[PDB]
């Protein structure tokens, strides 16, 4: 440079010191007390299809339950703080505070393994495009058949202190710049849900909304039908700055293209002039261009299986290093390996000694089997006024549910007092407040455990216990 | 214990439990009446290796 | 998918066959401001991302 010229150019300057977030080994501290868990034996009967309800009413007289569902259970803890101890000389309670810390899992699984099958009666299919003999003849009207498909194999397990977040493609609304006729295609949009149990996984043919994005009604099976299939939003699970709704995870996903079909309706968007040699006669009209394949998850081995096997949870993906926040944990999962459908019947007549097919009615069921089992540890967190910070930062409500804060109770300036509040010119002066909502989680549906009362301080009685004793060294029984 | 759907069928009856109206949309015709919806697959457990 | 009389593209192709080649822009590190400079001479050194 020979020349002095007026200004400078861009400078990326230090950032201003942030308060990071820390791991909770940090100030969360350890201590020797292991306590193990369990349900008792949790099973699920039920349609795997549709919600068998009154055509009357609409009571809901046989749930559904399919093996591609999502079991989102909602665990339980009783709160360290008023626990009964044998001896509470290990912490004090004037500036410290308790809370339980996830050391093992096992999710144990009671079926036999099986694969199940889903279809529609009426599914929008033309033809099976795969292998064709002859171009395809006259599509009429309402050329749907009953086709029936094996999912996608899926097994997933996360665990975590918040509930877990799905996406799928919804319906967005076009902006106000397009001439929207009927029939238009909608446009898509990416939306983030918490998964609450009883949502329907990724099947193989996209997590998508299939009310929404569908109205033919006819292009999926009857149990993704009118459903919501979710997948699991990790890169949004593992980014989030805590690390609460996810602090461990499994996932195990097969499939194959078993089938490849063909769908019938109005076409949508026309094949360009230019990717094909237009025909004449009977290739004058092009096929339906809109593919799709059938999924086909493939064998299933018990090799291949996830659960049934503890799982030692010594660093969690996050800062969050296991612990259980606001006494709760939520073991999410998917187990499309055991989702053999049971198919029943029953004679109308008892008689007859020649079959009829009007004779018996043919039903299906599924049934589900869980036994979950975590062996938690004892932490404690002495608030400081540094830590209590972090923590009123991090998740609001854990510095009021555990009696700490000192912050002001009435909080208020002026109240107002009418007297003569039973006169007619006070413009109706009742001070009688109601109650609102307190949970935050109430408007999602999770299948509820109740831990508080399963407890126990003896390892070796109960399986995970003793695997827990043994994978950690030390014995528990100098007896005898 | 190892297996896979090898043929997926139907099955012959009257049904038991119809299915909801708001699952589907009604035909007309040769699809006016819904076929059955008991599904049941035929397993196979694959091969057997030394 | 590009309207028949214009040839603007309402709908672009996106498949899962693609090629995803990113072109990822970093910024000129020798226009960062360290707090301690001292660390690197502008009148024989340079910077550079690894």
């Amino acid at each position: 440079m020979s020349l002095w010229l007026p200004s400078e150019a861009t400078v990326y300057l230090p950032p201003v010191p942030v308060s990071k977030v820390v791991s909770t080994d940090e100030y969360v501290a350890r201590t020797n007390i292991y306590y193990h868990a369990g349900t008792s034996r949790l099973l699920a009967v039920g349609h795997p299809y549709f919600p068998i309800k009154k055509p009357n009413n609409n009571k809901i007289l046989v749930p559904k339950v399919s093996g591609l569902q999502y079991r989102v259970f909602r665990i339980h803890l009783p709160d360290p703080n008023k626990f009964g101890f044998p001896d509470t000389s290990f912490y004090n309670p004037d500036t410290q505070r308790l809370v339980w810390a996830c050391v093992g899992v096992e999710v144990g699984r009671g079926q036999p393994l099986g694969v199940g099958i889903s279809g529609h009666p009426l599914l929008n299919k033309l033809d099976d495009t795969e292998n064709a003999s002859a171009y395809a003849a006259n599509a009429g009207v309402d050329n749907r058949e009953c086709i029936s498909m094996d999912y996608k194999q899926t097994q997933l397990c996360l665990i975590g202190c918040k509930p877990p977040i799905g996406e799928h493609w919804g319906k967005g609304s076009p902006c106000t710049n397009v001439a929207v006729n009927p029939g238009d295609c909608p446009p898509l949009e990416l939306i983030n849900t918490v998964i609450q149990d009883g949502d329907m996984v990724d099947t193989g043919f996209g997590a998508m909304d299939f009310t929404t994005l569908q109205a033919n009604k006819s292009e999926v099976p009857l149990d993704i039908c009118t459903s919501i299939c979710k997948y699991p939003d990790y890169i949004k699970m593992v980014s989030e700055p805590y690390g609460d709704s996810l602090f461990f995870y499994l996932r195990r996903e097969q499939m194959f293209v078993r089938h490849l079909f063909n769908r019938a309706g109005a076409v949508g968007e026309n094949v360009p002039d230019d990717l094909y040699i237009k025909g004449s006669g009977s290739t004058a009209n092009l096929a339906s261009s809109n593919y799709f394949p059938t999924p086909s998850g493939s064998m299933v081995t018990s090799d291949a299986q996830i659960f049934n096997k503890p799982y030692w949870l010594q660093r969690a993906q996050g800062h969050n290093n296991g612990i259980c926040w606001g006494n709760q944990l939520f073991v999410t999962v998917v187990d499309t390996t055991r989702s053999t459908n049971m198919s029943l019947c029953a004679a109308i007549s008892t008689s007859e000694t020649t079959y009829k097919n009007t004779n018996f009615k043919e039903y299906l069921r599924h049934g589900e089997e869980y036994d979950l089992q975590f062996i938690f540890q004892l932490c404690k967190i002495t608030l400081t006024a540094d830590v209590m910070t972090y923590i009123h930062s991090m998740n609001s409500t854990i510095l009021e549910d555990w009696n700490f804060g000192l912050q002001p109770p009435p909080g208020g300036t002026l109240e107002d007092t009418y007297r003569f509040v039973t006169s007619q010119a006070i413009a109706c002066q009742k001070h009688t407040p109601p109650a609102p909502k307190e949970d935050p989680l109430k408007k999602y549906t999770f299948w509820e455990v109740n831990l508080k009362e399963k407890f126990s301080a003896d390892l070796d009685q109960f399986p995970l216990g003793r695997k827990f004793l043994l994978q950690a060294g030390l014995k528990a029984k100098p007896k005898f």
